[PDB]
């Protein structure tokens, strides 16, 4: 697949939740985290709580935060479309929601295929997605920056911030 010819996320496209193709060139010049969400992890509510508080506390600077739901981890996001869309509703998400996708295995979406491997983005302990709730942060020029594991905190990406904006 010609995912492993791309050097930015702008060169992606990918459905957004309401099955709309969305050109990740669009969000050249911002900052951006890209994170695998589900509605059943016990880190549910704090990844939606502190990603929607980043989100407001930074977008007018440019920070755009994309939410990819995946049901790999536990099964904890067996919601359709529809469903994650009314279930964020209760967050206040204004922040860019995504079709349900696979990031792992053969059939995983060739972004998250793309972000495992970029110098920044694969870890140590394979570069697999290891749960729910991973964070990537990617650059102005669609590269990726930092990997955050399933454990962070999205008030800890306040820290890399500043390197970025």
């Amino acid at each position: 697949g010609d995912w492993r010819t791309a050097t930015s996320m702008h060169e992606f496209s990918v459905p957004d939740i309401d099955g709309n193709m969305v050109n990740l060139d669009q969000y050249r010049g911002k900052t951006v985290i890209v994170t695998n969400v589900a509605s059943q992890c016990g880190k549910t509510e704090v990844n939606y709580t502190q990603l929607v508080e980043l989100h407001r506390k930074h977008r007018a600077e440019g920070l755009e935060i994309l939410a990819f739901p995946c049901n790999q981890f536990g099964k904890q996001e067996p919601g359709s479309n529809e469903e994650i869309k009314a279930f964020c509703a209760q967050y206040n998400v204004t922040f860019h929601m995504f079709s349900k996708i696979d990031v792992n295995g053969a059939d995983a979406h060739p972004l998250w295929k793309w972000l495992k491997v970029q110098p920044n983005g694969q870890g140590v302990g394979g570069n697999a997605i290891k749960w729910n709730f991973t964070k990537f942060l990617i650059d102005k020029n669609g590269k990726v920056v930092k990997r955050y594991g399933p454990m962070t905190e999205p008030r800890d990406i306040e820290a890399d911030l500043p390197k970025y904006f």
